[PDB]
């Protein structure tokens, strides 16, 4: 009654990890399909595809590890509970408490990046694998260059030592989360969004604990995901899991180069396409987005 | 605030887009001296007394900052270019009747010094530039590695507001923590407390603050094409020119400083300084030693 219920049927569960509990909205029957956010946001920016996919799925709507209701392991000087090796893990074991080893996987944002990196350590546990509006992050930060240091110039900002990015944050929260938001659709207000969900995303934003966790993932994202995602590229590793890429006509990852083409030379069955959207898929272009993970998991 | 230039005069020259803030001293030929980011005037206050006993030496306040007006400013950050900058500041030594000077400049003085060099050569006797690499290179060398270590040329460049009402929340962390990062100490121990106290009070101004994010847009955009023309072209300083760099400074992180400034000007010479990226402050007498021998 202060935030808003927007998985009408589902229910809610703590599940135990041992680093921590992950909050997560469960409803639907059949196979298991877990899905991922990414920031600034929560589980609920998936409100709107979440019901189509429980026709035919038993779908669980998780907050990243440090995100949303899930709790926040301490970090330490390596950043290492934020990494995304280390957040994979954790899901891995939240799924286990289900009894779900099998699983199909759909992440957006730093979602799919915890996605992509699951898939190259443990592809055993996936049936299929969707990732939207990303490329891998060794990618983005081999094609740094002006333009894209300016577009995402969050990448440098966020990462910066502590208390830097955390101080500035805490200068106008509620602005900054808005401005991410409205930035990034095609749109350029917030007008794509459920006034509803946006309050999910300002009151996370709110607590300063949870900016701090924000900010342990960026500096993951510049230090160990970098040189992990290194190791798979040298040794010319790929992801065997079936795969698929979406992107947004105006979003991020078609900003740095070809979507598609960039996923070929890191998967071995990768099919994609572009939906009329900017960076926000799910809440932007619900209907097309719905459409294409339903044909690709079933 | 104190005085930190005893002698000196100070002298509010007026210009078509505003008045310039200028400390005056000494006698001889004329020496321009500019300051840059996030400070004002008074960081050459340890070096202009020895300059000061062989040069007129002029110490202003860049437009928009210290306590030179701020220029309105518009879609395409236009007077806080290093061009319009560098116009601007010829006419101010114009109406002291120095058309032939000599310059020194730091940080953001300093981009303003190379490009007066490229657009007006004919006014400048001897140039020398400190800690800096022409704008266009800072950006063609952005990889990972240097996007984390100046962070700030990206930040400082997103749209109005972002920058500016991030910044407004606790303004005093920012500035000292910038001139702190940048030492080669990592604290504050360098500056003079006196001159900390004129950085922080010009940073507390939310009109200045506005000042210095439009600075850096035009960093980012137009002064990036304007760099960008010139190198293309083969455009060279003609200007006999002195690059001092920090041994711990930002130019030596992205490359070989004086390799790169011999793509850019014709008559370099170079000297590392063991220092962070405030020479003027962190080595005093190694700066002005330096400076006099290199402009007499």
């Amino acid at each position: 009654p202060d935030l808003a219920d927007l998985f009408p049927g589902f229910g809610s569960e703590w599940i135990n990890t041992s680093s921590g509990r992950i909050f997560a909205r469960v409803g639907g029957d059949g196979p298991p399909l877990l899905l991922l956010h990414g920031f600034p946001q929560t589980h609920v920016m998936w409100h709107r595809v979440a019901p189509k996919l429980a026709e035919r799925f038993k779908v669980i709507v998780a907050d990243l590890p440090g995100y949303g209701w899930s709790d926040m392991p301490e970090s330490d000087e390596q950043h290492t509970p934020y990494t995304k090796r280390a957040m994979a893990k954790q899901l891995i074991e939240a799924m286990e408490q289900l009894g779900h080893v099998h699983f199909a996987l759909a992440g957006h944002d730093r979602g799919a990046r915890v996605s992509y990196r699951l898939a190259l350590d443990s592809p055993g546990r996936l049936s299929k694998l969707a990732v939207l509006d990303i490329l891998p992050t060794y990618e983005y930060w081999q094609r740094m260059n002006r333009a894209y240091a300016l577009k995402i110039y969050h990448w440098s900002f966020l990462a910066q030592p502590a208390p830097l990015p955390e101080n500035l944050l805490g200068g106008d929260p509620d602005f900054y989360v808005k401005a991410k938001l409205a930035s990034w659709t095609r749109a350029g207000d917030l007008s794509a969004f459920d006034p509803r969900a946006v309050e999910h995303y300002r009151i996370a934003f709110a607590d300063p604990m949870r900016r701090h966790v924000m900010c342990e993932d960026y500096r993951a994202g510049a230090y160990a995901d970098f040189e992990h995602d290194k190791i798979d590229v040298e040794a010319g590793n790929k992801i065997p899991v079936p795969m698929l890429a979406l992107w947004g006509a105006s979003g991020i990852a078609q900003s740095a180069a070809t979507p598609l083409d960039v996923w070929r030379k890191w998967a071995s069955d990768v099919q994609g396409a572009p939906i009329e959207s900017g960076h926000f898929l799910p809440e932007e272009a619900p209907d097309q987005t719905a459409e294409a993970l339903v044909r690709f998991f079933s």
